[PDB]
């Protein structure tokens, strides 16, 4: 009953720049959309902001060393657009220097980096111009992505372009739940089209510059089950699946948007007027691999309410994380299977994010996060069954090396395998982290 993974399998850990760096107003960095958003009353639990966070801006050498020490060969992180383009066409050298050094430290410990271009921290000055609702924002991205590839690229083995287009567009402009916080479906779908284009943009810059590092986008995806055998519930579930998965996965592989969702979004798509000749072609670039972020499944039922989808999520109080997120490892296996069948059909799949937030309690310098634990192991068995059955899973990055600013949840939630004491900033590996070390050692469990 042991679970062994390929010899070539990629074992990593990942983070996000705004979620851990801190030093928000240091080194030339100008405010990102989240620095603003977090000030809006009621948007983030406790009113928390990304100020300081894990202060990884100052503790990076210790952190990376802590990774090496923890047995990690791969590390996915993101570049804060704000540190690079603090204003229109400027280019802060002090920002690039920070990452360059980070890379010196990474390579010095013998780790393999994966740089994520955009992880939701859009410069405020750009949102002022209209942010993602403006096609003009795409050129701003081109500028940003070009500098990053010119300054590095030779040392970047893996390029992760956009992280969860869904969240940055639907939640950021549609539901108002993520920065910048707009509530306008017309803008959400427009923003979703512009951010997907940026993946194509960075893909074109990639090949144009002749880089050798693999490249790909990351899509957060969730398995969807109908709440009952009732027709409308099955209909509801289909709608949720197209809302989060198909709307972003379809254009990336099939060069088109889900016909049914397009039909359903009626007047909100405004005749799909934000699409221009070439856009879909630009977007349809799977690249070298598909990055996936999975956390939980969705159980849907239908409603006849005033919301966009008219779908209701059943709240399975069953095994759940500190976020109320149900733990259903079977669904992860089911999603991975479905993704290979449609979309990827063979292409290498990479899990750029997977983990959980449980209530942590520090006991005698140790965190017995058995829970987080029963979560990573169980989902890894899911990943093991997908392989063994022919799945193309080539890597897994446990999400959140460090506890961090958990977006709308603020610091009220802990996703790390390394516990952060915010009063002192000291790092203390949790039991799950040690388990992961011994796990990667036997390359299985
Ligand atoms: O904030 C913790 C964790 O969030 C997710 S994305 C998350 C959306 O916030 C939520 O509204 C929706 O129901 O589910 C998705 C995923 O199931 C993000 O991927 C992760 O990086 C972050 O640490």
């Amino acid at each position: 009953n042991t679970f062994i993974f390929p010899a070539t399998f990629m074992w990593g850990t990942s983070t996000s720049s705004y979620q851990i760096e801190g030093g928000t107003d240091e080194g030339g960095r100008t405010p990102s959309i989240w620095d603003t958003f977090c000030q809006i009353p009621g948007k983030v639990i406790g009113g928390d902001c990304g100020d300081v966070a894990c202060d990884h801006f100052h503790h990076f050498k210790e952190d990376v060393q802590l990774m090496k020490q923890l047995g990690f060969l791969h590390y996915r992180f993101s570049v804060a657009w704000p540190r690079i383009m603090p204003a229109a066409g400027i280019i802060n050298e002090e920002g690039l220097l920070f990452y360059e050094h980070l890379l010196d430290e990474i390579e010095l410990a013998g780790l393999i980096p994966m740089l994520t271009l955009y992880h939701w921290d859009l410069p405020q000055w750009i949102e002022d111009e209209g942010g993602w609702t403006q096609r003009e924002t795409i050129q701003h991205f081109k500028t940003y992505a070009s500098v990053i590839m010119d300054r590095f690229g030779e040392r970047i083995n893996w390029w992760n372009t956009i992280n969860e287009p869904y969240c940055a567009s639907i939640l950021g402009y549609g539901t108002g739940e993520h920065a910048p916080g707009h509530e306008n479906w017309r803008e959400a779908f427009t923003a979703a089209h512009h951010i997907l284009m940026c993946h194509g943009i960075a893909s074109n810059l990639h090949k144009e510059k002749g880089l050798t590092g693999k490249i790909g986008i990351t899509l957060n995806m969730e398995h969807v089950d109908a709440a009952s055998e009732r027709p409308e519930d099955v209909a509801a579930a289909i709608r949720r699946d197209g809302f989060i998965n198909r709307w972003f996965a379809e254009p990336l592989f099939n060069g088109k948007y889900p016909e049914d969702m397009v039909e359903w979004y009626g007047t909100y798509l405004n005749g799909l007027d934000f699409v221009q000749p070439g856009d879909m072609e630009l977007i349809q670039q799977p690249g070298d691999f598909l990055g996936i972020n999975y956390y939980t499944r969705s159980i849907i039922r239908s409603t006849n309410d005033a919301s966009l989808l008219q779908v209701e999520q059943v709240h399975m109080e069953e095994p759940v994380t500190d976020m109320g997120w149900e733990i259903h490892p079977e669904s992860f296996y089911k999603l991975l299977t479905r993704i290979e069948k449609d979309f990827s059909k063979g292409l290498p799949i990479l899990i750029t994010e997977n983990g959980a937030a449980m209530r942590d309690e520090l006991v005698n310098g140790q965190i017995e996060d058995t829970g987080r634990q029963r979560y990573i192991e169980e989902h890894l068995k899911a990943c093991h069954r997908f392989i063994e059955e022919g799945g193309q899973l080539k890597g897994y990055f446990v999400w959140s090396f460090l506890d961090n600013f958990e977006w709308a949840w603020g610091y009220s939630k802990r996703f790390g395998i390394v516990h952060i004491n915010y009063e002192t900033q000291e790092r203390t590996p949790k039991q799950s982290a040690l388990w992961f070390k011994q796990m990667m050692a036997k390359n299985g469990f």
